[PDB]
Parts: structure tokens; C-alpha cells; sequence
């Protein structure tokens, strides 16, 4: 509100047929790196496609002009080997001249390829071309740690079945989760031991906020949400599961651990 | 809040095998026409089934008595060539005698057949017997235009894959979308370049509204929601896609264009 | 709150192959029995597994320590014939020392098995090991009756197709529905003639609550919500259907009746 940030991104081929984004060449990951801005910021992303097929960057939520939408149709993708600057903007909330209220960009969002495999990025998303974006409102509560969980088709973060990811915290830590879904299937995200408000920030504003407090939520492709929890609050340390609650999904491997440790670094049991 | 209104409606079979509603014989559409009323209004719909099978009209949201629920079970459907008057009412919100708060009928709702093909209208809905209904609250912000997008099985508005529909606006217009899902599948509605509040009106009341601002929403059969956006607000003119984000669905043709024009009528990339 | 309460619970196998919980050996139901507490109450449940496989109780929403999470991994399940005391707590909302607002446990929750069939309770849930939990906030409005509707795979309350369940009320009654989904499938819960708020309690706090008012809602495995309605308000008596609105699901039997009676005990169309 409002810095003009410059940033580079690269799409790259990875082991085992995966593809991923990174801020630095040679350092792509699945999921892609978190991009975090404040409302009012502008972001110029100089994106380079280092792969042998056309590729792009498409973002949810943020204000971009049509030349930055990442589609073939608007000639907004990038040749093998090529480079292009995308521009994303964000805006603060406020009253319009007509007296109505402009929302503001703040929320939990995401970016992904829109052109690998099909004109809807089906091959790209499947291979790992997705990552999270957070836009903070002035005065939002900031966490001690942020974790990204993406349910992509039947995987978490494109991992093999039953291999996490796992995430560590300590009783009392303010932990932020960004939850994105991609692919063909619906899922239900569930965490043991912890709960959040079903609203923008995942936190209740005060006693007048009527939002449902939940610990389970249905999600479908390209849905994103986020929340903050206090690790172990009222429940203590432990190896706390998170998983998809669709029964065959969890049985086939969509399960991870939210390892909450005591101040001395132990977990009771595990 | 409240006028009594009278309105005629027809169910017709269409030459290609589909079925639609219309306010006039020979002017059936899919989706059926938009009905819009204020909280407190009553609506007497004189409905005529011009088809050779039994048909009905079932509405979500609004106050109807069991005789107007449109089901076979309640003797509420209509024989071939027959006519029946359905009555829908709406109420304003207010404090009840017990001190609790009665909601009010305002919202984005819909009507569809409940009897063609099966006793839950499976055949009717499939063929196109569905349409939108809006109930406004006093002081609601009104749009310039209202458009209806229905995901019905793997189609938008019962159209062939990759054939829209497309909508048009000029940068700055207040556009209202009513979004309905029907059939067997879950979908995920997404618009490029635009976003809305996940609450009743699609708009935030002011800075105290904690509702999520979104551009992508999961929906299932018979879900309806609506919102208003300012076309191109902060993003400018363009051929802005909307589509289902379930990857196979968009690949197989659930895609459309929201064409936002510069005040000179052009769209960046596509000069006429 | 806070009251400390003690409760006994049992898991039994049933002659048809199903499994259920109950407060008394020989009185297992599917859904299992309602447990209702106030925010701040602690609950000690003496759970005895009477089956020949290991079994557990896992709860959503409430505060439990890892030793009561009901999973194999944290050694929290129970051997055939064994007994174990689970402890569930609830807390009231309030300001934390960091000035942020702690939610409170109030809501519509549920409990289920986590170890029968697989280590996610797949077999247990399928067979019927599930039931509702309600946590009330001080000042919450209390209903006349609470009913539990659980869409478990393609069944309501594990029942055979087209066999309800049917609930009964009189025009004017304050009815509470707790709606839970389990299994592999998504559904959309729909009620004729009635509507509620998509928030914590299902009721609007007053005119500043921008929550969508709905009559249809998409749900997936382990989702729970609840609401209150005034039976027949603005619509009168009738055989009001509720069903899953996914067309093949209702056609194959996920249908029930909410029977709202006149003060003389009758339903329009179906007098005895
Ligand atoms: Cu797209
Ligand atoms: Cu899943
Ligand atoms: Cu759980
Ligand atoms: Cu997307
Ligand atoms: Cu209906
Ligand atoms: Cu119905
Ligand atoms: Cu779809
Ligand atoms: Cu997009
Ligand atoms: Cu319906
Ligand atoms: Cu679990
Ligand atoms: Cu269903
Ligand atoms: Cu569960
Ligand atoms: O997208
Ligand atoms: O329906
Ligand atoms: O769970």
C-alpha cells in the first residue's frame, strides 16, 4: 500500500515428469513459492519459460490487465525459452462514488499454468505448476509460520501416497495454512485438534461475527482458502493428523501430520 | 412489498427435443425467463402445460403452500394441455413474537420442473425446464444488466460444448450474474478478472463484513447464488473467460466469454 | 458451563451386519445418540467396545488431548471387549492476551469411528458408527425437537432406498436439524417449504447479518451443519419433502418427508 515490487519467476522441468515454478533458476518447487503482498502493492513478474513447451502464469483474485491473464487466447503465454513481464495489482477496500463498497484484494489466492497440456493448463497443473499467493490487509494478524497444502487430483503437493507432507510447530505458535485444490475431484479438508472460522481470514472478528466455526470443509478445483490456528491451543502437543475426509482418498494416501511439540521439543508418543 | 402480480407461463417442447418455459407461447427459452419481485410481493402464475406429458413448476426459496409445490405427490403438477395457478409469496424480515429474527425471502433463487421424466424432474431439468428468480430487499443495489449462467450436467445453459454463452458489457457497467447448477455433477464456477463477496448479495456491506472475497466457488445440483461486479473494475477491457475449473469440464467445453468493451466498443486483441 | 459430566457409551455389532453406538448395551442406534453440552462443559465418556475388532470414538470440533483422538497411531483406540475413558472439553469464546478473539466450541459437530476397516474408520462409518454432537452457546435459542439427518454414501441414516426417515411436526414448532455427511460422495441437502441462514446457528442475528439464506447446500464427507426452522412458517401444513438434490441420488431413494400437521393432526391430501 503501495510498493512496486519486482520479481522473477521460472517454469522448469523436474524429475519424474514434474514441472514447477521458482524464484530462481534451478530452484523450482512443487508447490511453487509463496508470493505475499499487501493491499495496494503492484508486482511486476519477469517470467521465463525454460521448458520445451509453451507455458504461462495465471493468478486468481488479483487485478491484472488482459495482457497478463496467461491464456493462449489473449496471446499472454510464453514460447519455449522466452520471457514476459506479467503485472499483478491489488487494491485497498473503499467507498466508490456511487456510495457502494469496493471489496479489496485481501485473501488467500493462487497462481498456476494455463496452457501446458490444454488451453486450461490441465497438464501443467497436474505436473506441478501451481503455488500460493497471500494478500494482507493493513492490520491483519501475521503468523509465525505459513504452510501450503494443495490437494492436486489424489495427491498432496504432488507427493507419492502416504508420504505427508508433515509440518512442525510448537504449542502456542500461530500457524497459517493456505489450502488450495486442483484437478478433477472434490475433497474435504480436515484437521484433528484444531478449528477455524469459515470467513476471509479464518479468524472471528469478535463476538458479533456469526460465521460457522468448522474443522472440515468441502473444496473443488481452484478453490483457495486460508486460516490461522494456535498450535495445540486447548489440546496440547501431539502428532495431529490432517487429511482428506473422503474415505477412499484418505485410505489411498491423502494424509499428513501436523507435529506439535512441547517447549522441550518432544511430542507425547511419536 | 407488497404488490400482487399476475403472470402467465407456459411449458413447451422444442423442435430439437428440449423443453423450456416462456411467458408467451412460441417464446420459450432455456434458461426460462427471469422472474424478479420485491420482498412482500405475491405472484400468481397461471401456468399452462402445452406438452404431451405431465409437467410442473417448483420454486426454491419462496413461500408457497403445499398445493403449489409442483410435486405429483401433492397433486400439484399439471396434465397435458392443462392449466393451474401457482401462488408464490415472499416476506420481509422482522422480529417474531418470541423475539427471534425471521430471515426474509431475499436472494437468488430458481424454479424448475419436478415431474417430467421422474418424480424429481430429472428429465425436465435435463431438457431445459429451469429458470432464475430474484427477490430484492428494499434498498438493494440494482444492476444495469442481469445474466443467467446455469451449469446443467456438462453444459452451460444446455448448449453444445465450446459454444458459450458469451455476454457483453462496457467497462464500468454494474453487471449481475445469477448462477445455478443442475443435474448430477459438482462444478466450480470461475471468472477471470473479477471477484465477489461470498454472501447473500455478492457485495460487502462495508468494512465490517468478514465474508470471503472469491473468484471461484464450488456448486452442486440446485445450488443458486448471485453477485454483482463492475465490469473491468481495475482490470480494463478484455475477452474475460468464465468457466468451470474442474479440468476435464473446461477441456470438454464448459467455457464462456464475458466481453468487456472500451467505451469505443473494442476489445484489446480483437479489433473489428 | 462448566459442568463436568460422565457418560457411558458402547459400540455394538448389529444382527444385519451394521454397527452402532448407544448409551446402553442393547440400545445401539444409527445415527448414534445425540450428545449436547454447553460451552465450558467437560465430558468424560466411558466407552466400551463390545465388538470383536478394535474400535474408537473420534470427535470433530471439541477440545481433546492426543490421548483421546481415537486413532490407532496415538494408541487411542480400544481392544475388543475393552474400555477407555475419552475426555472432551469445550471452551467459551474470549479475547486472548494477544488481543485476538478465540472462537468458542459452539456448533454442530459429530463423532465417529476411526479404526474399523481401515485406520480412517472407513468400515466403521459405512456400517453406521456415527452420531451428532451439539455445543450450545449461552443465550442460544433452543428448539422443541432435534432431528439428525446423515447422508452416508447413498443412504439416509443407513436406511434402505425410499424408506425415509420421516419426521413429524406441527405448524409453529421450532425444529432443529443436524445434518452430517459421510462416505465417498458429495450431496446437496434440500428442503421444500423451508429455508435457513448459512452461518453457525442457521438463524440470522438480525438485519446486519449478510449471510446467505438458502434451502439447498452442497456437502461432502465429514461436513456437519445445523439449523432451526419454524415448521410451516408462511407455508402451512403439508408433506414437505427433503432430499438430496443430485438427480440420480433422489431418484434412487435419498428422499424423506417432513410432515407438518395442522392443529387437528392432519396433512393436506392425506387425512386418516
Ligand atoms: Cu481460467
Ligand atoms: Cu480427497
Ligand atoms: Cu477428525
Ligand atoms: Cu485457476
Ligand atoms: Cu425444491
Ligand atoms: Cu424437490
Ligand atoms: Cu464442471
Ligand atoms: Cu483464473
Ligand atoms: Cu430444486
Ligand atoms: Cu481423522
Ligand atoms: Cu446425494
Ligand atoms: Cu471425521
Ligand atoms: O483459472
Ligand atoms: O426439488
Ligand atoms: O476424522
Amino acid at each position: 500500500g503501495g510498493e512496486v515490487r519486482h520479481l522473477k519467476m521460472y517454469a522448469e522441468k523436474l524429475a519424474d515428469g514434474q514441472m514447477g515454478y521458482g524464484f530462481e533458476k534451478g530452484k523450482a518447487s512443487v508447490p511453487g513459492p509463496l508470493i505475499e503482498v499487501n493491499e495496494g502493492d503492484t508486482l511486476h513478474i519477469e517470467f521465463t519459460n525454460t521448458m520445451d513447451v509453451r507455458a504461462s502464469l495465471h493468478v486468481h483474485g488479483l487485478d491484472y490487465e488482459i495482457s497478463s491473464d496467461g491464456t493462449a487466447m489473449n496471446k499472454s503465454d510464453v514460447e519455449p525459452g522466452g520471457t514476459r513481464t506479467y503485472t499483478w495489482r491489488t487494491h485497498k477496500p473503499g467507498r466508490r462514488d456511487d456510495g457502494t463498497w469496493r471489496p479489496g484484494s485481501a485473501g488467500y489466492w493462487h497462481y498456476h499454468d494455463h496452457v501446458v497440456g490444454t488451453e486450461h493448463g490441465t497438464g501443467g497443473i497436474r505436473n506441478g505448476l501451481y503455488g500460493p499467493v497471500i494478500v494482507r490487509r493493513k492490520g491483519d494478524v501475521l503468523p509465525d509460520a505459513t504452510h501450503t497444502i494443495v490437494f492436486n487430483d489424489m495427491t498432496i503437493n504432488n507427493r507419492k501416497p502416504h508420504t505427508g507432507p508433515d509440518f512442525e510447530a510448537t504449542v502456542g505458535d500461530r500457524v497459517e495454512i493456505v489450502m488450495i485444490t486442483h484437478g478433477e475431484y472434490y475433497h474435504t479438508f480436515h484437521m484433528h485438534g484444531h478449528r477455524w472460522a469459515d470467513n476471509r481470514t479464518g479468524i472471528l472478528t469478535g463476538p458479533d461475527d456469526p460465521s460457522r466455526v468448522i474443522d472440515n470443509k468441502i473444496t473443488g478445483p481452484a478453490d483457495s482458502f486460508g486460516f490461522q490456528i494456535i498450535a495445540g491451543e486447548g489440546v496440547g502437543a501431539g502428532a495431529w493428523m490432517y487429511h482428506c475426509h473422503v474415505q477412499s482418498h484418505s485410505d489411498m494416501g491423502m494424509v499428513g501430520l501436523f507435529l506439535v511439540k512441547k517447549p522441550d521439543g518432544t511430542i507425547p508418543g511419536y
